[PDB]
């Protein structure tokens, strides 16, 4: 089915054998400090270790500007010195962008999908890196959600793609949680299999969210079930990149789901 | 999408509202006991209680014939009396059936599906409960699983049917782990929705199989991801029912699926 792989730098991921776990990195910044303190890198490198070591496949770090980069540079020099798998940079900066990937970084993720720094394309097309454009936008009105959301994504397809990036390095994101209610949100998961049509890898990001939440009626440690049963559902409509917390746990459901649906 | 509810004697089960989960009654038989002692009818009762509180719909209680009788039978007295959900009884026996639905039992569950003890269809029609006739077989020959386990499955509904059994009260299920090679598990897995075309609700029971561990490669008691993936699989597929040990686990899974899915 991909005819492809996912070309980051020193390392490949496979579209194709499993679905990708990203690993949600824990960022508690240092108060007194600017970036670059002992205890948050060292937490940020074990949490790193201990992710990889439960199946993560990619990395996710995510830190004003000139601070954000003061911040998550450090913590991308010693994952990625330390920790052998692909760092994506969570930002919709452009130059914080430009920065993470000169750091070390290997795949943007812009909650913005290049919407907020259109310049942030050019970044990604200059160092031809995966990048991730996340559903979002700055209302809900929508006409008809999901066919509004496939323009909308596809709207960023053509920012990205006229700053020069190729096909083969983008990813897309329903961008569940964001500029949708929560209702919404369950729609978007409901017809999830439509993104499919647009042609790109889809990466799904609904750990811990507020609707799953709204759902079962649990504070955010307790929705590890549920955030289960998204990720299921995700895999089924075929995602191949899911956005985790509890990599451990994911990691498995996701291996499961893998071997049913013969991935 | 149903047009009826389960009829179980005092409690009624919608099948459209959610999915509806099985309790796995826990019965380590008392050393000393032929059935009845103090400790394992206690430690049934609170283990019963404890999954009504966590979420289950039914309790599920299984028990060489006149010994089945005396095990299960004062479980059921005691379950039923303390604990205010629809209990099956997990036999393939007519005589046992009986005896349980005597002391208190609301549906039969066969992992033989009438086929061990014809005689056991006919209990069912009398009693007029609700029969589970489980896809079993002492072989696996198959020409084509999912073809053959439906013509398996329809000899069920006709021994069923011609005991005077009413299709209201007929569930299916796929008898995942029974006479199928693992990967002939997860090719069942994969086709489920396919039970669907012969009319009846489905019980889905993968509970910590094997099947789960050969893919996982986990023990017994570190498959809790994979029965949620199973789980969550099962009910994107149609299914109405769960048999499930985790279920406060599983329970929150089901309801996230739903909410998603819109049952
Ligand atoms: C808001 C935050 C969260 O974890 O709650 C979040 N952050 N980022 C960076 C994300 N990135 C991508 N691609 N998808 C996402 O769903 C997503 C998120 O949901
Ligand atoms: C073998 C045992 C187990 O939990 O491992 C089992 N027992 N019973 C009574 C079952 N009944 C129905 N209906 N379905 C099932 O899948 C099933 C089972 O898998």
């Amino acid at each position: 089915k991909w005819d492809y792989d996912l070309r980051c730098g020193e390392y490949t991921l496979n579209l194709n054998e499993k679905t990708l776990i990203m690993g949600i990195l824990n960022v508690t910044p240092d108060s007194f400090s600017d970036g670059g303190s002992y205890n948050e890198v060292d937490a940020a490198v074990r949490h790193a270790k201990e992710m990889r070591d439960e199946g993560a496949h990619i990395i996710d770090i995510g830190g004003s500007v000139e601070e954000e980069i003061k911040r998550v540079v450090p913590m991308i020099q010693a994952v990625s010195k330390e920790v052998k798998l692909p760092i994506s940079i969570d930002t919709y900066k452009a130059e914080v962008a430009k920065q993470a990937i000169e750091a070390g970084a290997h795949i943007i993720n812009d909650i913005w999908g290049a919407k907020a720094e259109p310049k942030i394309a050019e970044v990604a097309a200059h160092y031809d890196v995966p990048i991730i454009l996340m559903h979002n936008r700055d209302n809900m009105n929508y006409r008809n959600l999901m066919a509004d959301m496939i323009a909308d994504l596809y709207d960023s397809i053509k920012i990205a793609k006229d700053a020069g990036v190729r096909d083969e390095n983008i990813i897309l994101d329903p961008g569940i949680g964001f500029a949708k209610t929560p209702e919404q949100n369950l729609e978007a998961m409901r017809n999830l299999e439509q993104l499919n049509v647009l042609g790109y890898p889809v990466l799904l990001g609904t750990s811990r969210k507020s609707f799953i939440g709204h759902v079962l009626d649990l504070p955010v440690e307790e929705r590890l079930e549920g955030t289960g049963a998204t990720v299921c559902l995700g895999i089924e409509k075929g995602c191949e990149f899911v956005r985790v917390h509890d990599v451990k746990e994911m990691s498995r459901m996701a291996k499961m789901m893998d071997a049913m649906i013969g991935k």
